[PDB]
């Protein structure tokens, strides 16, 4: 059986539920084209530049992607797409709240475009966050995700380009002596699209097979804002800031967040105040 | 039997296998007198100013603590003895990366002063975190604790005027059937003097009966960089920033962070780079 489809607009109170039951689904027109198009233009010298993930120049080398992969995050500041269209997204604030209600708060733990060059390997199957958050090795079994991943189509997913591969009810497996490409389905998306997993969804991207197809996704790891972010905007210009919503502003953690506890004293306050109160931060001005 | 009493300095190697084994251990000589004045006198005006923990001006009310209770948090910006000295406390640093080495990088959760009035009445028994970060609470039983509490006296502690209340043993209790005051020990401490507890130890503030005696302590917090601080330092001005060391700017957030993982790709990094290699971040620049 194949990986369940909802519309982004008709199906939307369905979308969580159906990931909490069977780990994985893929919803129809995530993003509209034009926003695939404008992000894509945005990006496209920040991925032709960017060096190996591995690159001797890094203090922080990422070991585990293959040299054919280019990753780049820290979005906010090279797109107005991603930072007024995506942060802002009705469904991904509907699907978080839904998923994210028992913890409180949440906030982007890393929102990046990966491009995938030809003849790209298939990654080995995994569980994302076991190479930036060992605490989540600690959860109970049955604990409710802290984390979601957003797998956004740029390009066209298909069996031969690497399309992603996923275990359904993977999510809720202990024993992972039954873990092999046998028992995985593919994630077939258009541009715009989303394939949303949690953070114990065994998972893997394809082999691109054709030796002439580029893949490119945004993958944004929604998380609880009780976990730090894998990526920072503590240097994102302060204009610029100040030019998104306050929603905006606390998913990139510019703001206070609050857990779901009854009486909840808060995260990121400064003696019983917000961020945005104490440095008086303004919202919504153009730039 | 009593809290076990540690010398910072001749027992060091012996303050966290104490803690772990135990759940408490009060470390004599933590902070000297010195550096005990200086914090007092820099943090004494904050104190007398700070509204109750519940007022109505504040967005992030604490309802939990007594209206004759005041908390005054992020200290780097007030204290100078603060964020050159404890901050860079070989002792806090040892104790630290023998708690967390399993996890990775470990911050600031939060470093506040604590001021209760005379007559101040006995907190409710409690673990710390409850309030902030329910995601603990999911851990399982045998998880390595995730943050620890120094309960630092800038004041006499003693049985009169509402030492802290622990239960020994209890970090390590899932049946909470025997939690009663009966079941106490108290930390009896000299200014300088720190009891250390656990996440998970169940302890609370003594019932202040002398009706005359002022009771003032430092909790400092520490957690594993994963877990987000419940204060900012976002507003704190770059020059002070710039005068710390780099050790203190990483528990402060002012820096990436990394997890144990054997290929950590790390918290808080900007495409593969540092938080402090990106911004240019400057250290030990005096004022
Ligand atoms: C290493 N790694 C990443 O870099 C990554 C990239 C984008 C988004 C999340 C993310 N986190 C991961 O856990 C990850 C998994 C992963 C595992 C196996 C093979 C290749 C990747
Ligand atoms: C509410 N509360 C605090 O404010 C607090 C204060 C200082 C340091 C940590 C801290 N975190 C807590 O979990 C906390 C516990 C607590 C429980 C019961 C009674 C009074 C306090
Ligand atoms: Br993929
Ligand atoms: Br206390
Ligand atoms: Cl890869
Ligand atoms: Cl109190
Ligand atoms: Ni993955
Ligand atoms: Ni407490």
């Amino acid at each position: 059986s194949q990986i369940p489809r909802l519309s982004a607009i008709n199906d939307l109170h369905k979308i969580w539920p159906t990931v909490e039951e069977h780990g994985a689904a893929i919803i129809e027109s995530f993003l509209s084209l034009d926003i695939v198009r404008r992000l894509n233009e945005e990006v496209d010298p920040f991925v032709k530049i960017e060096p190996i993930p591995a690159a001797k120049t890094k203090d922080h080398p990422n070991h585990i992607l293959s040299t054919t992969t280019r990753l780049v995050n820290v979005l906010a500041p090279i797109s107005k797409a991603y930072r007024e269209d995506v942060l802002n997204s009705k469904v991904l604030h509907r699907i978080c709240s839904d998923a994210f209600h028992v913890y409180g708060d949440y906030w982007v733990l890393m929102g990046a475009v990966m491009e995938l060059a030809p003849s790209n390997p298939a990654q080995p199957l995994h569980r994302d966050m076991r190479f930036s958050h060992p605490i989540v090795e600690y959860l109970k079994p049955d604990a409710p995700a802290t984390s979601i991943n957003f797998l956004v189509a740029l390009s066209p997913f298909t069996a031969e380009n690497g399309a992603t591969h996923v275990i359904l009810g993977s999510h809720k497996w202990q024993n992972l002596s039954n873990v092999s490409m046998d028992a995985t389905v593919r994630a077939l998306m258009n541009p715009g699209d989303a394939l949303l997993i949690t953070d114990s969804t065994i998972h893997c991207g394809g082999a691109e097979t054709t030796g002439t197809e580029t893949r490119r996704l945004l993958t944004i790891t929604m998380g609880i804002s009780q976990l730090t972010p894998l990526e920072s905007n503590l240097a994102v210009p302060r204009p610029v800031i100040e030019s998104l919503t306050p929603l905006a502003q606390r998913l990139l953690g510019w703001a206070s967040q609050r857990s779901a506890a009854p009486r909840d004293i808060g995260l990121l306050t400064i003696r019983g105040n917000s961020i945005e109160k104490t440095m008086n931060l303004k919202a919504e001005q153009p730039l």
